[PDB]
């Protein structure tokens, strides 16, 4: 009668709507796991930058050694960079920061969904998240008088001398060398030198205000001029600003990487969350649909 054919119909409907939703809890999960990969992805390349930072650290290493590291954690940084921004799922990008959370159709009627939530922005950018140091920057070109030679005691660092330097023959130089000889020390005075030869800057990272003295007293020679609290407070995101060219900053590396990996875990735990979820939902739709389709 015409009862029983609405009963039909309606039966229909919900397996029809339930198949559907098992293929859309399947969709969901695969998005989830593809997240979840790629997240693992950067995390091994973490880890190869966490234990150049190790290895940076050392009393023994030369600037020439670090900067050889530094290289290294540049390729690495790029390709985290890649994998933040390429990872998609037909088309959505998951790990760049504009996934901000879908819904997923996973039952016969409106309003019947699980969320995956929000994943966090990966890039390079972002990722790890605040970041507290001093740092002073200058630019190479600033060094004008890069052809005037410095004697022991032109130039010190939290009271530490760096040392004689030779007369160079380019600004360039002159940057490079007062990079060499800031980092020599770094392990004592706890300031950090990098030189970005892409950028042509000098930056110098420290924990606190850099006292910086000797008997040069000019910027164009030695870089920076006396001051006893040099530097801004700087809060930025991320571990794109890391390096391991001296001692301050692969030590700042080491932290800002496992702060890194952490953020990594927390976005792992949300999305084997929903993982569970549509598991356990399919579970259900599967249970559902057999037995509707016994009631025929």
């Amino acid at each position: 009668d015409a009862a029983g054919l609405a009963i039909s119909d309606r039966m229909t409907a919900q397996i029809k709507g339930l198949t559907q939703a098992q293929r859309n809890a399947n969709d969901g999960i695969s998005l989830a796991q593809t997240a979840e990969g790629a997240l693992g992805e950067i995390s091994n390349n973490l880890q190869r930058i966490r234990e150049l930072a190790v290895q940076a650290s050392n009393g023994t290493n030369t600037q020439t050694d670090r900067d050889a590291l530094q290289a290294e954690v540049t390729q690495l940084q790029s390709e985290i960079q890649r994998v933040a921004e390429q990872t998609s799922f037909n088309g959505q990008k998951l790990l760049d920061g504009s996934f901000n959370g879908v819904q997923f159709q996973i039952g016969a009627n409106a309003g019947e969904t699980i969320g995956v939530s929000k994943i966090m922005n990966a890039q390079t950018a972002s990722l790890g998240g605040s970041l507290t140091r001093t740092t002073s920057t200058i630019d190479a070109t600033d060094l004008t008088k890069y052809d005037t030679a410095m004697a022991a005691g032109d130039l010190t660092i939290n009271g530490v001398d760096v040392g004689k330097i030779d007369a160079a023959s380019t600004a360039q130089e002159r940057a490079a060398q007062l990079t060499e000889a800031i980092n020599r020390v770094s392990s004592q005075t706890n300031v950090g030198a990098s030189y970005d030869k892409t950028t042509g800057q000098v930056t110098l990272t420290s924990n606190a205000a850099i006292a910086v003295a000797g008997a040069a007293n000019d910027a164009t020679v030695a870089g920076w001029a006396n001051n006893a609290t040099t530097g801004t407070a700087t809060t930025t995101t991320g571990i794109n600003s890391l390096t391991v060219s001296s001692f301050t900053n692969a030590q700042q590396t080491i932290t800002q990487i496992d702060n890194a990996l952490k953020d990594i875990n927390t976005a792992r735990a949300d999305l084997g969350a929903v993982q569970n979820r549509f598991t356990s939902t399919v579970a259900n739709l599967q249970s559902m649909t057999e037995n509707l389709s016994s009631a025929l």
